RNA sequence: GUUAAGUCUGGUUUCCCUCCAGGGUAUCUAAGUUGA
Protein backbone atom coordinates (compact mmCIF):
# COMPACT_ATOMS: atom_id res chain seq x y z
CA UNK A 1 0.00 0.00 0.00
CA UNK A 2 2.35 2.64 0.91
CA UNK A 3 4.71 1.51 -1.96
CA UNK A 4 1.82 2.57 -4.43
CA UNK A 5 0.84 5.56 -2.38
CA UNK A 6 4.72 6.80 -2.67
CA UNK A 7 4.97 5.91 -6.39
CA UNK A 8 1.88 7.88 -6.93
CA UNK A 9 3.32 10.94 -5.13
CA UNK A 10 6.54 10.29 -7.39
CA UNK A 11 4.43 9.90 -11.00
CA UNK A 12 2.45 13.41 -9.78
CA UNK A 13 5.67 15.40 -8.91
CA UNK A 14 6.92 14.16 -12.34
CA UNK A 15 4.05 16.21 -13.17
CA UNK A 16 3.75 19.56 -11.70
CA UNK A 17 1.92 21.50 -14.50
CA UNK A 18 -1.97 19.61 -15.35
CA UNK A 19 -3.65 21.54 -12.62
CA UNK A 20 -4.62 18.13 -11.04
CA UNK A 21 -1.57 16.37 -10.53
CA UNK A 22 -0.47 19.56 -9.15
CA UNK A 23 -3.39 19.91 -6.62
CA UNK A 24 -2.65 15.97 -5.97
CA UNK A 25 0.78 16.80 -5.07
CA UNK A 26 -0.33 19.64 -3.12
CA UNK A 27 -2.69 17.93 -0.82
CA UNK A 28 -0.19 14.66 -0.88
CA UNK A 29 2.23 16.57 1.08
CA UNK A 30 -0.48 17.77 3.95
CA UNK A 31 -2.03 14.13 4.71
CA UNK A 32 0.89 11.67 4.72
CA UNK A 33 0.51 10.62 8.37
CA UNK A 34 -3.53 10.32 7.81
CA UNK A 35 -2.38 8.33 4.79
CA UNK A 36 0.23 6.16 6.15
CA UNK A 37 -3.21 3.70 7.11
CA UNK A 38 -4.17 1.57 4.14
CA UNK A 39 -7.66 1.74 2.96
CA UNK A 40 -8.20 -1.64 3.49
CA UNK A 41 -7.75 -4.25 6.78
CA UNK A 42 -7.38 -7.31 5.79
CA UNK A 43 -7.81 -10.81 7.93
CA UNK A 44 -5.30 -13.37 8.19
CA UNK A 45 -5.59 -16.63 10.05
CA UNK A 46 -3.72 -20.25 9.72
CA UNK A 47 -3.65 -23.58 11.06
CA UNK A 48 -1.05 -25.99 12.00
CA UNK A 49 -0.43 -29.33 11.11
CA UNK A 50 2.38 -31.97 12.49
CA UNK A 51 3.77 -35.55 11.43
CA UNK A 52 1.89 -36.99 14.80
CA UNK A 53 -0.73 -36.18 13.23
CA UNK A 54 0.12 -37.79 9.31
CA UNK A 55 2.23 -40.91 9.78
CA UNK A 56 2.95 -44.15 12.29
CA UNK A 57 6.39 -43.13 12.32
CA UNK A 58 7.02 -44.66 8.93
CA UNK A 59 4.34 -44.04 6.23
CA UNK A 60 0.76 -42.71 6.26
CA UNK A 61 -2.22 -43.30 8.88
CA UNK A 62 -5.63 -44.40 8.61
CA UNK A 63 -7.80 -41.47 9.13
CA UNK A 64 -4.39 -39.36 8.07
CA UNK A 65 -6.42 -39.56 4.05
CA UNK A 66 -8.76 -36.96 6.29
CA UNK A 67 -6.79 -34.91 8.03
CA UNK A 68 -7.42 -32.11 5.45
CA UNK A 69 -11.12 -32.10 5.78
CA UNK A 70 -10.29 -31.57 9.25
CA UNK A 71 -7.76 -28.66 8.85
CA UNK A 72 -9.47 -26.59 6.53
CA UNK A 73 -13.05 -27.05 8.34
CA UNK A 74 -10.79 -25.28 12.05
CA UNK A 75 -9.57 -22.97 9.93
CA UNK A 76 -13.10 -22.24 8.05
CA UNK A 77 -14.52 -22.23 11.36
CA UNK A 78 -12.41 -19.69 12.76
CA UNK A 79 -13.10 -17.29 10.04
CA UNK A 80 -15.89 -17.59 10.66
CA UNK A 81 -16.24 -17.11 14.43
CA UNK A 82 -14.06 -13.60 13.55
CA UNK A 83 -16.56 -12.69 11.07
CA UNK A 84 -18.43 -12.22 14.04
CA UNK A 85 -17.09 -8.57 14.58
CA UNK A 86 -16.60 -5.81 11.66
CA UNK A 87 -14.36 -3.16 12.16
CA UNK A 88 -14.46 -0.83 9.61
CA UNK A 89 -11.12 0.25 7.95
CA UNK A 90 -12.10 4.36 8.91
CA UNK A 91 -12.09 3.50 12.77
CA UNK A 92 -8.19 2.57 12.74
CA UNK A 93 -7.47 6.79 11.97
CA UNK A 94 -6.70 9.07 14.46
CA UNK A 95 -8.95 11.91 13.73
CA UNK A 96 -9.79 13.66 17.04
CA UNK A 97 -7.54 16.39 17.32
CA UNK A 98 -7.79 16.84 13.33
CA UNK A 99 -11.59 17.35 13.63
CA UNK A 100 -11.89 18.65 17.25
CA UNK A 101 -9.02 21.32 16.31
CA UNK A 102 -9.35 22.50 12.81
CA UNK A 103 -5.93 20.29 12.06
CA UNK A 104 -7.45 19.02 9.00
CA UNK A 105 -5.67 20.23 5.65
CA UNK A 106 -8.56 22.00 3.92
CA UNK A 107 -7.25 22.68 0.66
CA UNK A 108 -10.34 23.85 -1.39
CA UNK A 109 -12.84 25.82 0.25
CA UNK A 110 -13.49 26.02 3.46
CA UNK A 111 -16.45 24.55 5.42
CA UNK A 112 -18.88 26.77 7.76
CA UNK A 113 -19.34 23.73 10.05
CA UNK A 114 -16.04 22.58 10.75
CA UNK A 115 -15.32 20.23 8.17
CA UNK A 116 -17.10 18.59 5.43
CA UNK A 117 -17.85 14.93 4.63
CA UNK A 118 -16.49 13.40 1.77
CA UNK A 119 -18.88 12.59 -0.77
CA UNK A 120 -17.32 9.66 -2.31
CA UNK A 121 -16.59 8.10 1.14
CA UNK A 122 -19.44 9.45 2.99
CA UNK A 123 -17.79 9.02 6.50
CA UNK A 124 -14.10 10.32 5.87
CA UNK A 125 -13.87 14.35 6.36
CA UNK A 126 -13.07 16.30 3.33
CA UNK A 127 -9.41 17.40 2.35
CA UNK A 128 -10.04 18.84 -1.35
CA UNK A 129 -13.10 21.04 -1.66
CA UNK A 130 -15.03 21.95 -4.77
CA UNK A 131 -16.48 25.23 -5.04
CA UNK A 132 -20.09 24.76 -6.13
CA UNK A 133 -21.18 24.85 -10.34
CA UNK A 134 -21.77 28.85 -10.20
CA UNK A 135 -18.15 30.63 -10.71
CA UNK A 136 -15.59 28.42 -10.15
CA UNK A 137 -12.03 30.28 -11.75
CA UNK A 138 -13.20 33.48 -9.82
CA UNK A 139 -12.85 31.18 -6.88
CA UNK A 140 -11.05 28.07 -7.77
CA UNK A 141 -7.85 30.79 -8.56
CA UNK A 142 -8.40 33.11 -5.62
CA UNK A 143 -8.24 29.44 -3.51
CA UNK A 144 -5.47 27.06 -4.26
CA UNK A 145 -6.95 24.44 -6.16
CA UNK A 146 -5.63 25.81 -9.55
CA UNK A 147 -2.77 28.04 -10.60
CA UNK A 148 -4.16 29.70 -14.10
CA UNK A 149 -7.38 29.11 -16.83
CA UNK A 150 -5.65 25.74 -18.57
CA UNK A 151 -5.07 23.62 -15.19
CA UNK A 152 -8.97 24.21 -14.16
CA UNK A 153 -9.78 22.44 -17.06
CA UNK A 154 -7.99 19.56 -16.16
CA UNK A 155 -8.94 19.84 -12.31
CA UNK A 156 -12.64 20.22 -13.56
CA UNK A 157 -12.00 17.36 -15.84
CA UNK A 158 -11.35 14.66 -13.13
CA UNK A 159 -13.37 16.25 -9.93
CA UNK A 160 -16.51 17.81 -10.90
CA UNK A 161 -17.58 21.03 -9.10
CA UNK A 162 -19.15 20.26 -5.79
CA UNK A 163 -17.09 17.12 -5.34
CA UNK A 164 -15.50 16.95 -1.52
CA UNK A 165 -13.12 14.12 -1.22
CA UNK A 166 -11.21 12.43 1.77
CA UNK A 167 -7.73 11.57 1.65
CA UNK A 168 -8.29 7.85 0.06
CA UNK A 169 -10.62 8.10 -1.81
CA UNK A 170 -8.74 11.69 -3.65
CA UNK A 171 -6.23 8.86 -4.08
CA UNK A 172 -8.87 6.96 -5.54
CA UNK A 173 -9.35 9.78 -8.00
CA UNK A 174 -5.94 10.43 -8.43
CA UNK A 175 -4.95 6.14 -9.41
CA UNK A 176 -8.21 6.90 -11.59
CA UNK A 177 -6.69 9.65 -13.81
CA UNK A 178 -3.92 7.13 -14.96
CA UNK A 179 -4.69 3.30 -13.95
CA UNK A 180 -1.15 2.60 -14.88
CA UNK A 181 0.52 3.22 -11.39
CA UNK A 182 -0.85 -0.29 -10.39
CA UNK A 183 1.67 -2.39 -11.85
CA UNK A 184 3.56 -0.44 -8.40
CA UNK A 185 1.11 -3.30 -6.95
CA UNK A 186 0.51 -5.96 -9.91
CA UNK A 187 3.97 -6.64 -9.98
CA UNK A 188 5.90 -5.94 -6.80
CA UNK A 189 9.21 -7.37 -5.88
CA UNK A 190 10.24 -7.65 -9.40
CA UNK A 191 11.29 -3.40 -11.06
CA UNK A 192 11.83 -0.65 -8.41
CA UNK A 193 8.93 1.96 -7.84
CA UNK A 194 10.58 4.09 -10.08
CA UNK A 195 11.24 1.90 -13.28
CA UNK A 196 7.43 1.85 -13.56
CA UNK A 197 6.96 5.85 -12.96
CA UNK A 198 10.05 6.50 -15.73
CA UNK A 199 7.83 3.82 -18.05
CA UNK A 200 4.24 5.58 -17.60
CA UNK A 201 5.50 9.35 -18.24
CA UNK A 202 7.59 7.57 -20.91
CA UNK A 203 4.29 6.31 -22.48
CA UNK A 204 1.92 8.83 -22.29
CA UNK A 205 -1.55 6.94 -22.58
CA UNK A 206 -4.93 7.95 -21.72
CA UNK A 207 -7.38 6.01 -20.76
CA UNK A 208 -11.86 6.71 -21.07
CA UNK A 209 -13.61 4.68 -18.02
CA UNK A 210 -16.97 4.81 -19.18
CA UNK A 211 -19.57 6.80 -16.76
CA UNK A 212 -23.23 5.61 -15.63
CA UNK A 213 -24.08 8.44 -18.07
CA UNK A 214 -22.20 6.70 -20.93
CA UNK A 215 -24.08 3.17 -20.18
CA UNK A 216 -27.27 4.47 -20.08
CA UNK A 217 -26.46 6.03 -23.65
CA UNK A 218 -25.23 2.77 -25.26
CA UNK A 219 -28.40 2.70 -27.67
CA UNK A 220 -27.81 6.73 -28.54
CA UNK A 221 -24.46 6.05 -29.55
CA UNK A 222 -24.54 3.15 -31.55
CA UNK A 223 -27.43 4.90 -33.48
CA UNK A 224 -25.87 7.71 -33.98
CA UNK A 225 -22.88 5.80 -35.73
CA UNK A 226 -25.03 4.06 -37.92
CA UNK A 227 -25.65 7.08 -39.84
CA UNK A 228 -21.88 9.00 -39.19
CA UNK A 229 -22.47 11.19 -41.57
CA UNK A 230 -26.16 11.61 -41.98
CA UNK A 231 -26.30 12.75 -38.31
CA UNK A 232 -23.12 14.85 -38.17
CA UNK A 233 -23.78 17.37 -41.22
CA UNK A 234 -26.14 18.24 -38.98
CA UNK A 235 -24.25 19.16 -35.91
CA UNK A 236 -20.68 18.91 -38.09
CA UNK A 237 -19.68 21.23 -35.31
CA UNK A 238 -19.86 20.12 -31.82
CA UNK A 239 -17.20 17.46 -31.64
CA UNK A 240 -19.88 14.52 -31.32
CA UNK A 241 -18.91 13.61 -35.04
CA UNK A 242 -15.03 14.74 -34.84
CA UNK A 243 -12.06 12.89 -35.23
CA UNK A 244 -10.17 11.24 -32.94
CA UNK A 245 -7.37 13.03 -31.63
CA UNK A 246 -5.28 10.93 -29.64
CA UNK A 247 -5.25 6.94 -29.47
CA UNK A 248 -6.88 6.57 -26.16
CA UNK A 249 -8.40 3.23 -25.57
CA UNK A 250 -10.18 1.92 -22.78
CA UNK A 251 -11.21 -1.74 -21.25
CA UNK A 252 -14.85 -0.96 -21.95
CA UNK A 253 -15.12 -3.30 -25.06
CA UNK A 254 -17.83 -1.79 -26.91
CA UNK A 255 -16.13 1.51 -26.35
CA UNK A 256 -12.98 -0.32 -27.85
CA UNK A 257 -14.95 -2.24 -30.38
CA UNK A 258 -16.98 1.13 -31.79
CA UNK A 259 -14.34 3.99 -31.22
CA UNK A 260 -12.90 4.59 -35.31
CA UNK A 261 -16.66 4.37 -36.38
CA UNK A 262 -17.34 8.35 -36.84
CA UNK A 263 -18.72 9.15 -33.29
CA UNK A 264 -16.69 10.11 -30.66
CA UNK A 265 -17.65 8.11 -28.03
CA UNK A 266 -15.50 10.36 -25.31
CA UNK A 267 -17.97 13.26 -24.97
CA UNK A 268 -19.85 13.40 -21.75
CA UNK A 269 -23.68 12.47 -22.31
CA UNK A 270 -23.74 15.14 -19.45
CA UNK A 271 -22.79 17.83 -21.37
CA UNK A 272 -24.64 16.86 -24.84
CA UNK A 273 -28.24 15.18 -23.84
CA UNK A 274 -28.39 15.11 -20.16
CA UNK A 275 -27.64 19.09 -19.78
CA UNK A 276 -29.59 21.23 -18.81
CA UNK A 277 -28.32 23.95 -21.29
CA UNK A 278 -28.47 21.59 -24.40
CA UNK A 279 -30.73 18.46 -24.77
CA UNK A 280 -33.76 20.54 -26.62
CA UNK A 281 -31.43 21.46 -29.40
CA UNK A 282 -30.75 17.56 -28.60
CA UNK A 283 -34.03 16.53 -28.76
CA UNK A 284 -34.57 18.35 -31.70
CA UNK A 285 -31.22 16.29 -33.22
CA UNK A 286 -32.97 13.52 -32.68
CA UNK A 287 -36.25 14.01 -33.44
CA UNK A 288 -35.21 14.98 -36.97
CA UNK A 289 -33.29 11.48 -37.48
CA UNK A 290 -35.30 8.59 -35.70
CA UNK A 291 -33.15 8.64 -32.99
CA UNK A 292 -35.11 7.15 -29.70
CA UNK A 293 -34.12 9.88 -27.57
CA UNK A 294 -31.81 7.99 -24.57
CA UNK A 295 -33.36 6.69 -21.11
CA UNK A 296 -31.53 7.99 -18.20
CA UNK A 297 -31.22 4.64 -16.19
CA UNK A 298 -28.72 1.73 -16.71
CA UNK A 299 -28.70 -1.85 -15.22
CA UNK A 300 -26.22 -2.83 -12.28
CA UNK A 301 -26.45 -6.80 -12.27
CA UNK A 302 -24.94 -8.47 -9.59
CA UNK A 303 -23.99 -12.03 -8.95
CA UNK A 304 -22.57 -14.62 -6.39
CA UNK A 305 -22.87 -18.67 -6.47
CA UNK A 306 -24.96 -20.27 -4.03
CA UNK A 307 -23.23 -21.92 -1.01
CA UNK A 308 -19.31 -22.03 -2.90
CA UNK A 309 -18.31 -21.86 0.60
CA UNK A 310 -20.06 -25.03 1.73
CA UNK A 311 -19.16 -26.65 -1.66
CA UNK A 312 -15.45 -26.11 -1.13
CA UNK A 313 -16.68 -27.93 2.61
CA UNK A 314 -17.83 -30.80 0.45
CA UNK A 315 -21.10 -29.82 2.00
CA UNK A 316 -24.63 -30.85 0.12
CA UNK A 317 -26.53 -27.59 0.55
CA UNK A 318 -24.92 -26.50 -2.55
CA UNK A 319 -26.91 -29.69 -4.30
CA UNK A 320 -29.82 -28.98 -2.37
CA UNK A 321 -30.51 -25.64 -1.97
CA UNK A 322 -33.28 -24.82 0.80
CA UNK A 323 -34.67 -28.67 1.22
CA UNK A 324 -30.84 -28.82 3.79
CA UNK A 325 -30.35 -25.63 5.34
CA UNK A 326 -26.74 -24.93 6.80
CA UNK A 327 -28.07 -25.30 10.04
CA UNK A 328 -29.64 -28.91 9.58
CA UNK A 329 -25.83 -29.82 9.32
CA UNK A 330 -25.13 -29.58 13.21
CA UNK A 331 -27.35 -32.36 13.80
CA UNK A 332 -27.42 -34.25 10.59
CA UNK A 333 -28.66 -37.34 11.76
CA UNK A 334 -32.41 -35.29 11.35
CA UNK A 335 -32.28 -35.16 7.35
CA UNK A 336 -30.63 -38.59 6.73
CA UNK A 337 -32.70 -39.32 3.77
CA UNK A 338 -31.67 -36.77 1.18
CA UNK A 339 -28.46 -37.07 1.73
CA UNK A 340 -27.99 -40.75 1.74
CA UNK A 341 -30.53 -40.82 -1.50
CA UNK A 342 -28.08 -38.06 -3.30
CA UNK A 343 -24.59 -39.10 -1.72
CA UNK A 344 -25.45 -42.52 -2.83
CA UNK A 345 -26.34 -41.68 -6.64
CA UNK A 346 -22.89 -39.18 -7.16
C1' G B 1 -182.59 -26.26 -49.09
C1' U B 2 -180.34 -20.96 -49.85
C1' U B 3 -176.80 -15.92 -48.89
C1' A B 4 -172.35 -13.55 -47.62
C1' A B 5 -167.50 -13.88 -45.74
C1' G B 6 -162.55 -15.46 -44.29
C1' U B 7 -160.03 -14.40 -39.76
C1' C B 8 -155.52 -15.00 -36.40
C1' U B 9 -149.72 -16.02 -36.46
C1' G B 10 -145.33 -14.39 -39.72
C1' G B 11 -138.37 -17.26 -36.21
C1' U B 12 -136.73 -17.47 -31.55
C1' U B 13 -132.98 -19.25 -27.81
C1' U B 14 -127.93 -20.89 -26.87
C1' C B 15 -122.69 -21.20 -28.07
C1' C B 16 -118.58 -15.84 -29.90
C1' C B 17 -113.37 -19.15 -28.91
C1' U B 18 -110.61 -23.93 -26.01
C1' C B 19 -105.60 -26.18 -25.36
C1' C B 20 -100.14 -26.15 -26.42
C1' A B 21 -96.02 -23.55 -28.03
C1' G B 22 -94.52 -17.31 -24.92
C1' G B 23 -88.52 -17.83 -27.44
C1' G B 24 -84.38 -21.74 -28.88
C1' U B 25 -79.37 -21.85 -30.80
C1' A B 26 -74.25 -19.25 -31.74
C1' U B 27 -71.17 -15.38 -30.54
C1' C B 28 -70.15 -13.40 -24.39
C1' U B 29 -65.46 -9.33 -26.13
C1' A B 30 -61.33 -9.45 -29.83
C1' A B 31 -57.11 -7.17 -31.74
C1' G B 32 -53.00 -3.16 -29.27
C1' U B 33 -45.54 3.42 -19.43
C1' U B 34 -42.08 7.59 -22.62
C1' G B 35 -39.45 11.99 -21.38
C1' A B 36 -36.89 15.46 -17.86
N1 LIG C 1 -14.10 -21.48 1.03
C1 LIG C 1 -14.05 -20.33 0.36
N2 LIG C 1 -12.96 -20.06 -0.39
C2 LIG C 1 -12.92 -18.91 -1.07
N3 LIG C 1 -13.82 -17.93 -1.12
C3 LIG C 1 -14.88 -18.22 -0.36
C4 LIG C 1 -15.07 -19.36 0.39
N4 LIG C 1 -16.30 -19.31 1.05
C5 LIG C 1 -16.80 -18.16 0.69
N5 LIG C 1 -16.00 -17.45 -0.17
C6 LIG C 1 -16.29 -16.14 -0.74
O1 LIG C 1 -16.32 -15.20 0.33
C7 LIG C 1 -17.61 -14.57 0.38
C8 LIG C 1 -18.45 -15.23 1.44
O2 LIG C 1 -19.82 -14.84 1.29
P1 LIG C 1 -20.96 -15.91 1.40
O3 LIG C 1 -22.17 -15.31 0.80
O4 LIG C 1 -21.13 -16.43 2.83
O5 LIG C 1 -20.42 -17.12 0.55
P2 LIG C 1 -21.43 -18.17 0.02
O6 LIG C 1 -20.88 -19.55 0.15
O7 LIG C 1 -21.72 -17.87 -1.48
N6 LIG C 1 -22.84 -18.04 0.91
P3 LIG C 1 -24.09 -17.60 -0.13
O8 LIG C 1 -23.56 -16.69 -1.19
O9 LIG C 1 -25.18 -16.83 0.70
O10 LIG C 1 -24.71 -18.88 -0.80
C9 LIG C 1 -18.14 -14.69 -1.04
O11 LIG C 1 -17.57 -13.69 -1.87
C10 LIG C 1 -17.64 -16.06 -1.46
O12 LIG C 1 -17.45 -16.13 -2.87
MN1 LIG D 1 -21.85 -16.90 -2.94
ZN1 LIG E 1 -13.79 9.34 0.46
Amino acid sequence: WRKLIEGLRCYSERKREDGFWNLVCRVLKLTEDLLQTTPLNIRVKQVSVTEDEIFNNNKLRSDSWKIYDNKYRQLVSEFKKSKLVKVTPESRLKLFELTKFDKLPQIGEKSKRGYEFCTSCGVLPAVVIMPKEDELEKKLIDLGIARDEKDVRSIKNMISPGERLCPWCLVKRALGAEPRLMRILLLGDLYSVEKIVNEIVSRDVKIEIPSTSDIASIKTFEEMIEKKNEICEDLKEEEVCEKPSESVLSMWQWFNKNYYNGINLTIDPEEYWFSEKRRRYYFSVFRRHRITFPSPYYALVRADSDYLGDLLEGKLTPYLAGIIDSGDYANISEKKEEVNKLLEEY
